Parts: C-alpha cells; sequence; structure tokens
C-alpha cells in the first residue's frame, strides 16, 4: 500500500526548501522538540545559527502557512475564553502578547519590554505550545522570531525522504 502521496498530482501549491535541524546523523527523526511535537525549521543559511548540526533540506508547501495562518483569525474569536487562562498559566504571558502568541509572532528575542533572560527560557516553551495550535489544524505552519529572525515549526512526516542532509 501507501506510495500515494508521493503520486501526487500538483496538489501541494508551492514548494519551499526549508532547513530542518536536529543535532544528530540521518537515521531516524528524534522528534524530540520542546513540545514533543514536529520540527523546527529556520530561514536561511541560519539553520540554527552556523552549520555544523545535520540539517535537512525539506521541500514544503509555502502555503501551509497560509492556510495554518488562518488560525490567527479565528482562535481569538471563539477560544479566547480559554486561550487566556492558557497562555497565562503556559509561560506568564499577557493577554496581549498571549493572543498574537499563539501563531508566535514574537519570541522575546525581539522583546525589550520582558526580561530576555528568563523569558527567553520560557520562549522555547513559547515554540512549544505553539505546536500544539499547529497540532490542531493538521497543517503546522507556524513560525518563530530566531538569529535570522524567523524559524518554522512542520511535521516531521514518514516521508522521511523528503529530510536532505544540508548540514
Amino acid at each position: 500500500g501507501s506510495h500515494m502521496a508521493s503520486m501526487t498530482g500538483g496538489q501541494q501549491m508551492g514548494r519551499m526548501e526549508i532547513f530542518h535541524t536536529s543535532p544528530v546523523e540521518i537515521t531516524t527523526i528524534n522528534t524530540q522538540g520542546r513540545f514533543g511535537e514536529f520540527l523546527c525549521f529556520a530561514a536561511d543559511e541560519y539553520v540554527m545559527t552556523a552549520g555544523d548540526h545535520v540539517t535537512y533540506r525539506i521541500k514544503v508547501d509555502e502555503s501551509d502557512i497560509i492556510m495554518a495562518g488562518s488560525i490567527f483569525y479565528h482562535e481569538r474569536a471563539a477560544d479566547l475564553s480559554g486561550l487566556v487562562e492558557r497562555v497565562m498559566q503556559l509561560t506568564g504571558c499577557d493577554e496581549d502578547t498571549a493572543e498574537e502568541l499563539i501563531s508566535q509572532r514574537i519570541d522575546v528575542f525581539n522583546l525589550d519590554d520582558i526580561d530576555a533572560s528568563d523569558a527567553a527560557e520560557l520562549s522555547w516553551e513559547i515554540q512549544a505550545i505553539t505546536a500544539k495550535a499547529a497540532k490542531t489544524l493538521g497543517f503546522r505552519g507556524v513560525s518563530m522570531q530566531d538569529e535570522q529572525g524567523t524559524c518554522y515549526m512542520i511535521d516531521m512526516l514518514g516521508h522521511d525522504a523528503e529530510l536532505v542532509r544540508v548540514k
């Protein structure tokens, strides 16, 4: 069975070669992210910082973040009540930041307001909790603010052949 996704008919709109990082050697997906959830990729050559890690270059719909980013239109509307209590207790974030934080629109790396020392370690947890959002829609389409300024968290499906080492 399977091999059906490989025989796709141009269903995936616009693929983007992305740098997924997990310090290892290419054998199995470590799937050990901060949420036990999907894997991180960074934009540009800044896969982590330097390329001393086994990075994977995968092809991904640029549309993924667009159809997933639709979350940031509906969630605050109805889910607000639960969201407020949620992210407030998740990483001690004020509702203003909290709401936008769902789609990870601000890591403490760009933030001078909140103490970017302690909140920095919490921002890794923000990345974990943002994967929870990506876990809900099915399209993972989520982005962060890293050294280069945008990271993304996407699912490492059993199509693992997609993960091509780029160090």
